[PDB]
């Protein structure tokens, strides 16, 4: 369900397929009316921490969304364990691979998972993974 992935994410693993953060805070998960998605989190890049606000608009397909007006599309996939998830990100021009999950744990089956997914979408195997930090 949708309300399901409401609450609380951290960021734990990211690669792009073409900015690094040196920092990351939780990212919060809203769920909008029409089954819409509020994505908020903080990023501290270049020593400067910017705030990121994102609305993932829900289409005719299960777990797609667009974002950016229709800029970037997304996708929402679920790994081995109930509290990881894989966020796909793919248009304008770059392809971009996320591993969140509800704790900032080292997962390594989420990662196995991961991993597995980034071969099939043909990304590379050097994986980003962020520092974690309650506050920017
Ligand atoms: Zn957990
Ligand atoms: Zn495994
Ligand atoms: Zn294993």
């Amino acid at each position: 369900d949708t309300m399901a992935m409401s609450g609380k994410w951290y960021l734990k693993a990211m690669i792009t397929d073409r900015k690094k953060p040196e920092l990351v805070t939780p990212m919060t998960l809203t769920v909008l009316e029409g089954g819409n998605l509020k994505a908020e989190t903080t990023l501290l890049t270049n020593g400067q921490c910017k705030e990121v606000e994102l609305i993932l608009e829900k289409t005719s397909e299960p777990k797609k969304y667009t974002t950016y007006g229709g800029k970037r599309v997304v996708y929402i996939e679920p790994t081995e364990v109930k509290d990881h998830y894989i966020f796909y990100c793919e248009g304008e021009q770059a392809r971009m691979a996320k591993l969140v999950g509800r704790d900032p744990e080292s997962n390594e089956e989420a990662l196995e998972n991961f991993r597995e997914f980034l071969r099939a979408k043909g990304f590379n195997q050097e994986i980003f993974s962020p520092k974690q930090s309650d506050t920017c």
